[PDB]
C-alpha cells in the first residue's frame, strides 16, 4: 500500500472541496474507504476515471455526491454512514461530523 497522508488532503467535487484527515481514521482500516475494485487493492482517488467520475449528479455509483453523503444501503460505507454512528455514540460531535454548515468538512 501507498504511504498514508500525514496532512489532510483534497477531495474535489465540481464546486467544493473538502479537506480529508486520515490522523481521526487511524483505527479505520484503509479497505474500508479504500475498497477493493475487481477484487484487487486500490488507493486510487475516489473521483478518479473509471471510478465516482460524476461530479455533478447527486445520485448513482458513479456520483461522488453520493457515495461520500448517502445514508442508504450502499455496498461499502460512506463518510455520511459511518459519521452518522459515530454521532449516535459520540452526540457532541453531530455538527461537526455531520452538517451541511459549519462542520468539520464543511466550516
Ligand atoms: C476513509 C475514512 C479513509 C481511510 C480509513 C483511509 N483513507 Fe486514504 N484517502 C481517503 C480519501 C477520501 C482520500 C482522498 C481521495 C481523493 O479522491 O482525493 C484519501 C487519500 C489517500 C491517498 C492519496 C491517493 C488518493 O486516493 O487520493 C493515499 C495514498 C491513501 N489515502 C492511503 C491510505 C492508506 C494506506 C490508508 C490506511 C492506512 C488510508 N488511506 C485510510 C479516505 C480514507
Ligand atoms: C475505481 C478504481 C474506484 C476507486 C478508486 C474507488 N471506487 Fe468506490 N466504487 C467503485 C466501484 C466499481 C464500485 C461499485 C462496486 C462495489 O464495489 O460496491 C464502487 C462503490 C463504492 C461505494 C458504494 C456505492 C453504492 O452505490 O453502493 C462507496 C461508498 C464507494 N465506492 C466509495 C469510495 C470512496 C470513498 C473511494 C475513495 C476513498 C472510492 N470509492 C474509490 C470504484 C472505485
Ligand atoms: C467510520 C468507518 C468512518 C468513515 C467511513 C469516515 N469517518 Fe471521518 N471520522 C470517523 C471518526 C471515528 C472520527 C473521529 C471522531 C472522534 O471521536 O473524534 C472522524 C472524524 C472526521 C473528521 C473530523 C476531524 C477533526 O476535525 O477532528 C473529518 C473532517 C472527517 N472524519 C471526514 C471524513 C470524510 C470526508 C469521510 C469520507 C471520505 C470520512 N470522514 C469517513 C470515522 C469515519
Ligand atoms: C464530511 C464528512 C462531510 C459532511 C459532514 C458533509 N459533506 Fe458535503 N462534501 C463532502 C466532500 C468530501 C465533498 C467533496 C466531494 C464531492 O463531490 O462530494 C463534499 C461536497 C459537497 C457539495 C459540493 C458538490 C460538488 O460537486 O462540488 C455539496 C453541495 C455538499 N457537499 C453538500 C452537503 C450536505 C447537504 C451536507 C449535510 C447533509 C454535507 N455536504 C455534509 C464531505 C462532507
Amino acid at each position: 500500500a501507498p504511504a498514508v497522508p500525514d496532512k489532510p488532503v483534497e477531495v474535489k467535487g465540481s464546486q467544493k472541496t473538502v479537506m480529508f484527515p486520515h490522523a481521526p481514521h487511524e483505527k479505520v482500516e484503509c479497505v474500508t474507504c479504500h475498497h477493493l475494485v475487481d477484487g484487487k487493492e486500490s488507493y486510487a482517488k475516489c473521483g478518479s476515471s473509471g471510478c465516482h467520475d460524476d461530479l455533478t449528479a447527486k445520485k448513482g455509483e458513479k456520483s461522488l455526491y453520493y457515495v461520500v453523503h448517502a445514508r442508504g444501503e450502499l455496498k461499502h460505507t460512506s463518510c455520511l454512514a459511518c459519521h452518522s454512528k459515530v454521532v449516535a455514540e459520540k452526540p457532541e460531535l453531530k455538527k461537526d461530523l455531520t452538517g451541511c454548515a459549519k462542520s468539520k468538512c464543511h466550516p
